[PDB]
């Protein structure tokens, strides 16, 4: 009865996956916490157990990973970027089977699935070559004979929460970096992505022991929110990243600020695209497309809000509506198919409650609005017309494929209307008007950390930080100098001479 | 009566201080809230009085520099370091007198109090070159067609809160940064230091209104901790950057993270000197001198442990007494005199009960301890030997002249002791091993934010960044790239083509 | 009958200048070479005198530079930095009197020799910060026990040639910043601008004298073709900035190369506007008339080449020659006066042979062409229209003001007639197109080092390098990291272990 | 008699080589030129034939690189870093018979030729990072509605000349760096290493045509001086990177700048180690003797030139002599061998040339000395005391493993005999003293490139930028931002905005 044991499954032991999975990893593996079953969400059967994290075994890892770091914080930043290339050596190795278990178990189309995988073999990539530049400048003392160094030391364990709608890319981002950084990392995944977690684990697991590193470097306690809330209060935990909901989120911040640790906190959005007038709507229409339904509306980067100049909205709205209708639904693994599952049927009953309170707020779907009658948890991606901007239900972030859709007439109250939300993740404006684009990218345009122009929210490269402003929490994860973030920086005064001026000229004498 | 009356103190009118002093500026100033009187801490004698800031003060000075943030925004930023290269002209030609001032109001010696002035004309200068520089790279997009830039503006509105026993420098180092990266800021300072906030204003203020600019830029808001914490609950207050207390700190982060703020927090030290063997004694016994009884020992990165190795534990200690007998005591605001009194009547009464616990926890005094016969807040500066570096007294927090001292033996003992507090701001050694230097570098070296070599733990120069880790809350001000706290980083990719490739080679059609 | 003599020209005294004055600078000032005077090219009357370096004056001068230098060199880059920013100072406070002998010794109009000095002004600002931030990154070594530090010092003496169109600006730029990085620095500037350079150099020299420095750390040789190329073949003269004629900075540049010395060409540009049919000609016909006739179209950035699409040439022409006429000429010190001379009768000389050349070729003279029937240099400014991009007049850069204006329709086509001169100094597309602007951003678009998007080709900002490529020379002034010319660069491994890994893990035992 | 033919080297043809080889590449294979024979130098064995090029199969070379970089410079940077990654792979996985090549037609041990490998393995990963970080800053214009933006864009062509010591790693620094940056390559190695630079364009040339690209993107002519001086004089050839004897490099770059070309010039070393009084020796004496005997003394990084404090100076000396006997001596080949053959006959010819005149300028040949009686190009490694620091021999250009051996007593005169020599590429100092460790990285320190302590003048890391000094040139390879050498940089300024707002505030009214 489980998906692991019927033939056309097979192809998960090469991931090696079996009936029943350890979930915990520091070297060894185990899990003494209840075993848990996860669920194909496109067709609602069993796929295989994962031993979950007791608190021992919480209270285990932590120690052994805390030792493992001696171990690893003194090797060279080079030769842990070389563990890192072998890492992405590993994932592009079995970026095909991998990513047909995130379609599998998180139910995203398998084209997505290899492409989140290609996201942690690009940081990985990336990650090699920033093992050799990490530092900071030496600087020109205003005193002869002193030196002035900036240096950056690994802040210890890092713990990385990560969500089910990126059940490998938001671990991979965070774990290259770290791992070049010197730290060791703990992961406690989305219980319902428990397989992808353990996946992955296996991944970094041989490598680790093939180069004869403790295997605690990159530890996995799956695990619900007790094992989170106890990372959030573990003193050991020296760096916390989290991604999830913004109420969680907000916690996670106050349980590590209350014990004066460092969190990263990567929460919900709540984006808006902006077609202008002079806008190409050939870019606008696949763009809110791919940005509205793309992992069936449930990315923290998802196009939730449309504002459409009054000119161009009928037009737009009845061309969005006709590319909906295209939208080939199926087996998210399946050829051809665009559209699959929610990941969990609450996400279906969250998305029946806000079709029906969008209603209520005096919305009207112009399309989509039901749960599908077909086995899984499939529903039909919807658009939303007739809400005011500030609509309850359209600042409320739904990871549901709701695509609420607002008439606007000039840029500046468009722009506020942008930025009035509490989220403050990505955002996008398609025009073809130099000063305007400009103007978005300035003081008084978008106050999101992602502020793209023509194309859809969702979908960053690597090569930037990735991460939003106000509620969405104000961390960044990947590329630039996000690797600060997972570093302590010293500021450091070298007394080489035989003399004592001190700063500012002070004359203590 | 009032300092400021007699014929002595009547250069306090050189910086445009009065009898009563308005304690509110927002480009009119005001002060509707309780009026305070400061003292002279050399002779507990009345200096003169400050209107503070009413509730219906705060709200209209908030409402004001959000006004003028609008304005100030749209002002380039080489523009905006034009007008901080005014304002540490302003400060140069004040230089003089603002130090008497704070040699007066706070109590620290002249040439600390000209000294500090100066760090704010330093950061100045800084200021003015970063305000071409500030910004992001353009990075190479993975995608024809496109474009990738970081981008970086003005969070908006920071407020700042300062202690007492920096009046001038703290605020000066978020002033300048602040500014050029386009914000507004409110200043609340210790009221002990009132008048001192208030000059300063008084100087930022004409050099706004002399460039026909809205004062609300700099806005001043004299109070006490209702302030503080309406700042900290203020969603209109972008980033707080607050330099206090540990235990005030935690709250205000807290407060902050509650409403998804920015907070920048610069908090206690329990710096510590370590002496090795190998160490030139005659940097180490100046270097101790002053780091421990520089501005009366009331710095958050006073020296308050000195480790000494067994060899050399007696004969640095004996060394240390003869040039702690040494050192001129009288009135501040004099010339030559090298140690002033602590900042209030409360202090001195907590040096009594530090000395008295250091002794009941089995600690010896072997210099000072004692209030001094004289007017005004002045005690010994005072060493005491014998306790273990655990000893309660040792852990703990205060702003007395205090010197404790332990003996070591070995290497990493005494690195571990310096990293066993929970403070983290400064550290440092003395010795001339080169790998015992970069070991103290390094990750397995000093944990604290600045980690000095030969030198004291105080008296850091502005062009690297200030701050420190763990219980010291993290942020940092002044150099490097300090300034990215003071800014939103947003990650913009431009698609400028009439085609729509997605991230990581993704096909969805 | 000096014009110095003359009462209404009594301001030159405020800069120090005499009837004969002193050319070479070296802590002392002197001069034994042939006395030169320089004329007023608005009436062509005789300003004043200056007595030339000799070859004894030049030998004794590189001496007491090398010798200040072991002093300079020792000095912390801020304190240097502070020496700029007095340098600066002592430019704000004579900004209208230099200015004005800019114009009345070179002959731009008042607006631009003022401008002129506040680019040293503003380079002086962005200097003082760069003080205290040159300096290369700490890296990471692959070697255990290995630090690894990028390190910068000064190459020494810096000649710096200059020219007479900007005889302040190019000397600052490389002064501010080759001061800040420890160099020493020897002028050598245009005989025909002598007493400016001395009065830009008595400036400095107070400057340094007040800080009680050697003077030679600015030392001044005027002089002529003899010095200059003696300072090309001087391996004492560390690096040459030379900024001159494309002919004389070749031989410059393989003066430097036959020494292994290090070479900084700035020389000749033939610079391209390029108007689209979607251009906002608004904007168009005023950076083109500022481009073309600003210093009399003199500026090595000046438009040469306007490429106007066939759909708007005839309007644009006809606006451009409406503008030309609105230009008032007088003396470049009379108020309002927007055109002045030429700075030679020999460059009137070639303006002439350059139009009969224009015509022969197969041009019409639409605008000017003939010389002003006035006292001093004066030509009318010219537009000639009907040449083909590639006949041989155009080609060939001389400093007369003669605009050449050419037809066009593809983009391709006219982006390759921007880059197919010998020249690579600036240029400058006018458009609104998004993907055609980022296109000629990109490495199919402009080849020169200097690429703006409507705005003149002339007019550069500090805060960015400024140079070009090509037959331009290469080298870059000013901002962004251009210090790093006058600074030499080592790569620096400290091992600090006592162990001897290997780079690539090389096993030699 | 070809080994090629021999059935014991075999191992050849799984690097493609056959009896006769093609010798030029431009995604065809062919060579109309003379056809040269290499030989194995540790036997003077013929390995096999290449055929070279004509120069009109330069001609035709050029022509199609400079058609492929239309393409290549096109591609995104991050996917032209994904080809040098897969360069970087199919080296890995030849990098045992590839090493073997270089061993066996060098002549250079297998350890090394390995790890010379290594460091085109190493860039490769090093470039993958940089292809997603390559650009410059946006910067904060002073105009508003400006933005103001530092592009950077690939030269186009780089040819690159490599000399025989290595003959793989020094092409692939410049290789790796050149692709990333978007430009195409034109190889011409050392013909006595004809094969590997047939072998290392083998491997490329799979990786480009498996990835669908041109072949010429990495060029390849084999040929001797005739090809060198067509690169150097053709104005299609970008940059020029070569690394050969300093009188060539010196041609080069004249014919370089005579056509106001790119050159980056890396030439000869004299280096010197210098062992202070307090010099851990058992550092010194290894470091001593792998910088020396290292590859036969045939490093242009190589310690020519040992100066030993006065007080240590016969201890070293007697304590290198017992390393040097225990040198093991043999065919390069083995895997255990630690010192092989020079690389021609001419250099045992040069070598025992300057053995003679360092005997006859009174100096002591105390090891070493003479030929070794084996078939090969084998001479003893060279200890020679007893001479002056300015002794004539001691500042040659020889690549013949010749130690030269100065005493000294004080760190001021020896600082300044490492800079009195004409080359500037290789230092190192081995001490324990702080202050003369920060002097010797400081301005009146070590003038070289590299500035090492505590290790050999040799084996540097690909994480900092490579290149030498004075006479070595100026050319920098490699690490840091040594990219920037093989691009062009714009400064880009972008008027967004309606008006037009001129620098520096000038009215041009
Ligand atoms: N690469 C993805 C990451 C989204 C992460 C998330 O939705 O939580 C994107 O840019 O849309």
């Amino acid at each position: 009865t489980l998906l692991i044991n019927q033939p056309q499954y097979a192809w998960l032991k090469e991931l090696g996956l079996r009936e029943e999975n350890e979930g915990v990893y520091n070297g060894s593996w185990g899990g003494r916490g209840e075993v848990i079953t996860t669920y194909c969400p496109a067709n609602n059967e069993p796929i295989a157990r994962v031993r979950q994290a007791s608190v021992a075994d919480y209270e285990e890892t932590v120690k052994k990973a805390r030792e493992a770091w001696k171990i690893w914080a003194d090797i060279p930043a080079p030769k842990r970027g070389e563990i890192v290339r072998q890492i992405g050596d590993a994932l592009r190795e079995k970026i095909q089977v991998l990513g047909s278990l995130v379609s599998l178990e998180m139910g995203k189309i398998l084209v997505e699935g290899v492409g989140e995988v290609q996201e942690y073999v690009d940081i990985c990539d990336y990650a090699v070559g920033l093992s050799r530049m990490i530092g900071g400048p030496i600087l020109p003392s205003e005193r002869s004979g002193h030196a002035l160094i900036e240096q950056w030391n690994p802040v210890g364990l890092v713990g990385i929460i990560t969500a089910f709608n990126f059940p490998v890319a938001v671990y991979g981002w965070n774990n290259a970096i770290a791992m070049i950084c010197g730290n060791v990392c703990l992961w406690k995944g989305a219980p319902t992505t428990s397989l992808i977690s353990v996946a992955v684990t296996k991944i970094i697991a041989k490598v680790l022991e093939d180069n004869k590193l403790p295997g605690a470097i990159c530890s996995l306690t799956c695990g619900g929110a007790d094992i989170g809330t106890a990372m959030a209060k573990d003193e050991r935990v020296n760096l916390l990243s989290f991604t999830g909901s913004t109420q969680v989120g907000k916690q996670v911040g106050l349980m590590v600020q209350e014990r004066f640790g460092r969190s990263l906190l990567e929460l919900g959005g709540n984006n808006a695209i902006i077609a202008f007038e002079d806008a190409d709507l050939s870019l606008v229409v696949p763009s809110a497309l791919f940005a509205a339904v793309g992992t069936a509306g449930q990315r923290c980067t998802t196009a939730r809000r449309l504002f459409i100049h009054e000119s161009i909205h009928d037009e737009v709205v009845n061309r969005l509506k006709k590319a909906y209708a295209q939208i080939r639904v199926g087996n998210p693994w399946d050829p051809n198919v665009l559209y699959g599952p929610l990941h969990t049927k609450q996400a279906v009953s969250m998305f029946l409650g806000a079709v029906e309170e969008a209603k209520k707020e005096g919305g009207t779907v112009v399309y989509g609005g039901k749960v599908m009658d077909r086995p899984g948890n499939y529903v039909e991606p919807t658009i939303v017309t007739g809400l005011g901007h500030d609509a309850s239900i359209a600042h409320t972030d739904t990871f549901a494929p709701i695509l609420y859709v607002f008439k606007f007439k000039n840029e500046e109250e468009v722009f506020a209307w942008n930025n009035e939300v509490k989220q403050g993740l990505s955002s996008s404006i398609f025009t073809k008007d130099l000063g305007r684009i400009f103007r978005w990218l300035g003081p008084k345009g978008s106050d999101c950390g992602i502020v793209n122009v023509n194309i859809p929210t969702s979908g960053a490269e690597i090569g930037g930080a990735f991460g939003g402003e106000k509620h969405t929490g104000g961390g960044r994860e990947s590329g630039s100098d996000a690797w600060k973030q997972y570093m302590r920086r010293s500021t450091c005064t070298i007394n080489y001479s035989k003399d004592l001026p001190l700063a500012q000229g002070i004359k203590f004498q």
